[PDB]
């Protein structure tokens, strides 16, 4: 059954800071084994060769160990996503999610914030970009979206994984047993797997039927409106974020789209969505500490324009446009919040429309 | 005495494209021996090693030479300023000055769009960042602002620049005659270069008293409000854009500071300040085309922070924060305009507050 | 008829500088319209978005036409090939090819300098990477050896060739007429352009049997050892270097394989097969000035390690493998030949032994 | 008393990595509370945010400390020096040092290794980079090579540091207290904490005069040529490494000079210095396992030259000469060594003469 849920977002002081989230099990904001997932953002280069993401990941299961009942084993356990990359003012931190005690709680109609956690079966690397990624992410996204107690697909805002990549030896591995592989390149696989499990995503919520494998990084205008997938486990982790009416509770999520890097009114609506009124034309001091979070997607469109204007970011050998789009949209979106703690992810195949994504608000709409 | 300026901004379709400023001659929207100034975006790094600024200086000075009566050598005397690195969505363009024949103008009261341009004396690699530089800077941006038609320091809203960087060859000719430089770093002559620029701008305007050169990179609360410099002849070249009354024509310059790489509010501001009514939250789409562009710069701060929120871009050594900073603030600003052609240049030292920068915008208020 | 060959390398002072070739011309080393090829190396990024080739090609091609009898289109179908990326000491220069008057060629049976230039039929982008590309360039190389007066192709020890790649216009030339394309990155294009090149040249010199489109990248084992590919025409442009006897010429050329990236025996080994006698352990200053210059390429493994020792370079997001090797392979063959101005040229898919290359040597063997 | 010493090389398989000293003590070679130096290489960027010199660290202080008697305050108090990155073929590893226990030394009057250690007085900000820093560092090495029974400082072949950097809190600490730093680029002290290092060491084993703050990075004739500097505690941490007669032991450290970044003439001498006795024109294949590992700096010369052929390094805002040359000289010294697992250190401010560096080899000359 679902419970209700507690968020919190705590900025990293540093690489291997987890200070604050000792501080918020500390005060009794939550208790350590109610944490069920985390989502944050790292410093690190945003690539392969990222060590900020374990960095952080270490220092938070020793939290969730150090002041839980929960071992280390059942620590492990819990989704933890790092989104590698803060290029230009995006702050480093993490997004908690808690269950919260029955005591706790005043259950309502009103539809709030529910989360659901599921694990795919085993991802084979002749599988990563291919229809066998595809259904398996496909079925770990029912699954996590039943274990949210959603029903209704449309009650689905945020669905944020991640995927494994594939390296020197899962291609071996492949090779050793016949099969070949989408790519080579490792860093190339970042966005192939997102784009997979985006794909398994629409194909679960109905987003979309079911893709061939020719459509994986070319039918761009197929694409799931509420995933966020990173990369990069041999298994597709699915966090489902979502409401569900009679659980309690007091954040709730929303979610639009980002139709291009600009597209400042995409994450008002957003926020909109996600229950808090705002004047026609808001501004970033209409939302008095009431938006917890935002999560989005970016990317840089493949016919190399924004708004009919030419820029020059596929062509970048010296500063990959993942990392140029990152810092872009990270500002365009903590000028909509006010905050530079924004959840801003590139590489955005099959999620949200070519040169966007889908963007996800959560709002306090308690007292 | 000034004369009534037409200004156009037109993409550069490639890196030695200027054929739409041929065509604007060819359809006699403007003469060529007219242009008595470029201000533009290249696509190149935004560094040292960029050589794309050179590209399009040559393709545009090859066609204000073929289409005109001027010769190389005059035609090379034309301010041209290329600021490199379009990181993110910025769009390369270039922004054309011209003055308008008498038989083409509607003398007016109202502050119309006027334009100054200058020559300092001969900048010594030994002058880069000290006091002799801001002597300097300070006579020719008096000599450019007379030569403006403009007698009062508030009617200027924006000083474009050009000054030189310290090589391995000058640098030489310093420990030749005996002299010490500043720095022997290339890269970071550029932030000199432009702080030292910046502060002989406002001491000439009288935005601050005559500073020491213990103040240069040093005394950030130092600033002028209307500078954009840009490196890198062995002179300070000047370019001063303001207002002045009777003179006609159909635009009209405003200003106004971006306190941070996130203030929107800052770029309304310049627009509003321009002359172009608009709504109390204005939205791009209130424009109607009658922005032709904004100028502005951007830096990160020295303490590490935006709106209270760490980010790391000053530890960055993979991509330096000065492509972060512009990839950031150039979709902040491309979202207040809707147009990815804009003019956002990095390296603010004594260029608006630390974080921060003078934000200037032309509008059309012609029929 | 193959002519004597005047062989000469020369340094660039900056990026648009072509006044040592001017300096030849003028000093009846070479006449101007005997210059058949140029090969040589710019201090560009050495990707995608590098202009520094087109400023040296432009500034080369200048000279050609001013100071002799061909015309700009004449000049312009002279195959000069500027391999981007000077990273650690190597220094820009560029190698010219001239043929020799008869009153001054002193014909001799002992194998000396021939060059033969082709060009291969229209590559579609649907070509690039494909069995397509490799027929059609196997025909151009058999062309071209015919050309230079070679029957034997262990005559032919060097093959520099220039393809297109693959950019947004051209991919959508394909999905127009309905054909898919091997990748949409236009950078890694670059690798997939010089591979599928490198097989054709394969091919046509009988070194490997005509491979599939499942070899193109993956079956490493299949390369040529002459075979220097580069991009990025709609045509491969080929340049054979070889040796025939009966010609005369004082510049002969050999090779080798630099079997990884730390091989400097395969370097010793090339200038020894182009004719210079040297010690047992050769030394740099065994060579007396009688080395012209070397031409070889580089890469990273797949596997990940030099000699049983991991590197990191193909998972570094930060700084490009091919920006890493270059540097690493520029010192290991500039100690060789004791002279930072060598051809070191990355990306090297079935251009010789994975991890390694192919090496080319000409040495001066005249009085 | 001066202990003899035991020294291993050993590969880090991934960033966290300790698994070969643990291996090292598990089998006998060494006891943990017996290693009283490491010094190794990682595979980050080199620059200042480099988190894999911490993974390393803990990685290597949690063995030490789970194998041995000695608290993790003991144990950390063991200087570990990790210098970041491995560009190239670099292969990431760690040099062990270790004392022997005397029923297993024999002792000899021949030179034999022995290692020195100590800590200099508190490191102000305003220190950094002046004659403090230059004295205090003086007065540290000093003990180190009396801690390593070392009375002759010919007898002083290699001393590797450690010193901090300036960060946004000390550089306020500074000014809080009234104080100037040299600079308030985080980036650039690296270098600059480096160079006051080094000439600390130079005036301490008397390879020079006290200097003046003007010849910091100014003086680069000035230089020791035993210095190994890295950054980036507020005190320098001091290795010394040299040969005492009447220790005993197996290994023997000599050293020489790298005249430029191709000199691979000064490693060969510096293997011939430390007793190994090699052909007139050596080979890798020469060393018969004997060759322990090298240690050396790097650097681009001020004037942009190698060997009369200007190169790019200085201008190139893309990828920073540190990691250009570095890559660069990783493969000149493999290529000498034969071994990937080479210690090249970039940075080499008063460090060997200007765009070289010292070298040191340690050998293994035991049965
Ligand atoms: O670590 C990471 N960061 C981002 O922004 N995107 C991916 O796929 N991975
Ligand atoms: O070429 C250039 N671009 C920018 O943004 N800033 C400077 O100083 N130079
Ligand atoms: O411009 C260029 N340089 C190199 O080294 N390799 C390729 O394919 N292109
Ligand atoms: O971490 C590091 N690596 C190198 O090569 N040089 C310094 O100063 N620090
Ligand atoms: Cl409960
Ligand atoms: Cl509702
Ligand atoms: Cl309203
Ligand atoms: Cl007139
Ligand atoms: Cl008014
Ligand atoms: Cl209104
Ligand atoms: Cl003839
Ligand atoms: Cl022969
Ligand atoms: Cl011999
Ligand atoms: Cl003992
Ligand atoms: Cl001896
Ligand atoms: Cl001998
Ligand atoms: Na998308
Ligand atoms: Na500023
Ligand atoms: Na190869
Ligand atoms: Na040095």
């Amino acid at each position: 059954m679902p419970e209700a849920i507690e968020v919190r977002k705590v900025p990293l002081h540093s690489v291997s800071d987890a200070s604050e989230l000792a501080k918020l099990i500390d005060d009794g904001v939550l208790e350590a084994d109610r944490v069920i997932a985390v989502i944050g953002k790292t410093e690190g280069n945003g690539g392969v060769n990222d060590y900020t993401r374990i960095i952080a990941d270490r220092a938070f299961r020793e939290v969730l160990s150090a002041k839980g009942n929960r071992s280390p084993e059942e620590v492990a356990e819990v989704p933890i996503v790092w989104s590698g990359g803060t290029d230009g003012v995006i702050s480093p931190h993490a997004t908690i999610f808690a269950t919260v005690p029955a005591d706790k709680v005043t259950k309502t109609d009103e539809p709030r914030l529910t989360v659901g956690v599921a694990m795919s079966e085993q991802l084979l690397p002749e599988d990563i970009g291919r229809t066998a990624m595809i259904t398996k992410v496909a079925a770990a996204v029912k699954d996590a979206m039943a274990d949210a107690g959603i029903t209704d697909p449309a009650d689905v805002h945020y669905v944020q994984t991640k995927t494994p990549l594939l390296t020197i030896h899962t291609i071996r591995d492949a090779k050793s047993r016949g099969k070949t592989v989408w790519t080579e390149q490792t860093h190339e696989s970042m966005d192939l797997s997102n784009g997979g499990t985006a794909l398994g995503i629409a194909v679960a919520l109905g987003e979309i039927d079911m893709p061939t494998d020719e459509d994986v990084m070319h039918s761009r205008e197929l694409f799931s409106s509420v995933a966020s997938c990173s990369s990069g486990l041999d298994r597709a982790q699915i966090v489902v974020v979502g409401n569900a009416r009679g659980v309690g509770g007091r954040y709730r999520i929303g979610h639009s789209v980002m139709k291009d890097p600009l597209d400042q009114d995409g994450i008002w609506a957003a926020i909109r969505d996600a229950g808090l009124e705002l004047p026609e034309r808001p501004h970033s001091s209409d939302l008095d500490g009431q938006l917890v979070n935002v999560f989005l997607k970016c990317e840089a469109s493949q016919d190399g324009t924004v708004r009919g204007r030419r820029n020059a970011m596929l062509d970048d050998s010296d500063v990959h446009w993942h990392r140029q789009i990152k810092s872009c949209v990270g500002g365009v979106t903590a000028a909509v919040t006010g905050d530079p703690a924004v959840f801003v992810s590139v590489s955005a195949a099959h999620q949200g429309p070519e040169g966007g994504g889908p963007v996800a608000a959560i709002v306090d709409l308690g007292q």
